[PDB]
């Protein structure tokens, strides 16, 4: 057997930034300047992404490594939050629209957006990480989702039928393509075994700002138009529930929960379209 639903718990205090390394905007206002920047980077902008990418591969590589049965999600967002200042990087998801973490710990039935607290991770849990840093200017995000103890079957095969969809995403990335293919991809792949592929939340552009507008569907839609072209960055991050779409949101504003409790899985890469393929930016 394995858990039962969660509830939220009591957040630690707020983890302090030095001062000398940069926040992005957002903190310390209500709302994020984002959403109407270009598409396509300078070649600057994503020299400094793959900096950014490889930092927040980091803190994600250390805190995964850190999930356990009796390990707090509150833990992980510490390891994170240190891997990343030591790293001269802020952790953007720390004050964004008084998001209160340095990371979203979702675990089991939490879709997206987790905020690391006082849960105890127990055996059979899945538990995804999502981190994301701000240095150089600039964002890189990643997210995977990681086993505690003996999964099982049925958990654990989604977990891995969601990296595999999303490698299959990221594999198609080239210029020219429609950007609708990622989520022909991912749904296609998903309809195999009977899962739903979440709709009301997606990937994105991402660069100087961390939602920059373009948004990256999972499911499919050919009639979006983008197409792929060198130099644009964004993330592919399904979301893929063994059970039904409908969902609801904790108090907290943020927590996302399917409705019927099952489980849900999810992993992230920040990529760039390259003149040949693509690169993922948030590789160690
Ligand atoms: C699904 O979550 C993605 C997202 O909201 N996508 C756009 C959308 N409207 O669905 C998001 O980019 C995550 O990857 C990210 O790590 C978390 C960021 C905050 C919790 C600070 C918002
Ligand atoms: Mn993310
Ligand atoms: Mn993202």
């Amino acid at each position: 057997p394995s858990r039962t639903a969660l509830s939220p718990g009591v957040l630690s205090p707020t983890r302090p930034v030095p001062n000398w390394i940069a926040r992005p905007e957002y903190v310390g206002k209500p709302a994020a300047q984002e959403g109407s920047e270009p598409w396509v980077q300078t070649p600057e902008v994503i020299e400094k992404m793959r900096v950014a990418g490889r930092i927040a591969a980091g803190a994600l590589a250390e805190a995964g490594k850190a999930v356990a049965p009796g390990v707090t999600t509150d833990e992980l967002d510490r390891i994170a939050h240190e891997y990343l200042v030591d790293n001269g990087a802020y952790p953007s998801t720390l004050g964004y629209k008084g998001f209160p973490k340095s990371c979203c710990t979702s675990l089991n039935e939490v879709i997206c957006h987790g905020i690391p607290d006082s849960t105890v991770i127990t055996d059979g849990d899945i538990v995804n990480i999502d981190v994301t840093a701000y240095i150089g200017g600039v964002h890189g995000d990643t997210n995977a989702t990681f086993p505690a103890g003996d999964v099982a079957d049925e958990h654990r095969l989604l977990v891995d039928r969601t990296r595999e969809a999303t490698m299959r995403a990221i594999n198609t990335v080239k210029p020219g393509r429609a950007l609708s293919v990622i989520g022909r991809v991912i749904e296609s792949y998903a309809n195999r075994f009977g899962y739903n592929v979440v709709r009301d939340f997606t990937g994105h552009g991402i660069g100087t700002t961390f939602h920059n507008g373009l948004v990256v569907l999972h499911y499919d839609q050919p009639a979006v138009e983008t197409i792929m072209q060198p130099g644009m960055t964004f993330t592919i991050e399904p979301m893929i529930n063994l059970g039904a779409l409908d969902y609801e949101i904790w108090d907290d504003g943020w927590t996302v929960v399917t409705k019927d409790r099952k489980w849900t899985a999810q992993f992230e890469h920040t990529l760039l379209v390259t003149d040949t393929g693509v690169e993922i930016l948030t590789c160690l």
